[PDB]
């Protein structure tokens, strides 16, 4: 299967943030805050996607940022709640 | 010597139109806490320093660094940015 990397960002009302949530980490990587990512199947991709349109509503808003790969680092400013682990 | 970044800032209501502004000058403001754009390796690093010292107490900011714009952008529900008429 073709694989690609998404970088998910979203901006729900608080009544839904909690569906958005669970329904983003069945597929994703929780990074921080409101911003979920790693790598999906083309049919995984669409499936996320439809199940986050039928949850979305009235000014509700999802950003899919979709990668060929996973070609970038990724810099902190302020709190990074991601935990730091030993590379010997 | 040239990037493509994606910003996604996390800020409480007392710093966050500093945070914004700030963002503005450097990059297009997707939407809601988001900004995009290319950057230069100078442009990123004064971006940076002058973020750092606006965040305080568990404000962050997420700076994702890419080597160029290889991507799609797909917008679930409200897409602020218009669409624009291409013939």
């Amino acid at each position: 299967g073709s694989h690609m990397y998404v970088i998910v960002v979203y901006d729900v009302n608080v009544e839904r943030v909690n569906r958005v949530h669970k329904l983003l980490k069945t597929y994703l990587f929780w990074r921080q805050n409101s911003v979920f990512e790693g790598e999906l199947s083309k049919a995984q991709l669409y499936e996320l996607e439809m199940r986050l349109k039928r949850i979305v509503k009235e000014d509700d808003s999802v950003l899919i940022y979709i990668f060929p790969g996973k070609n970038f680092d990724l810099h902190v400013v302020g709190r990074d709640k991601s935990p730091v682990e030993m590379i010997i």
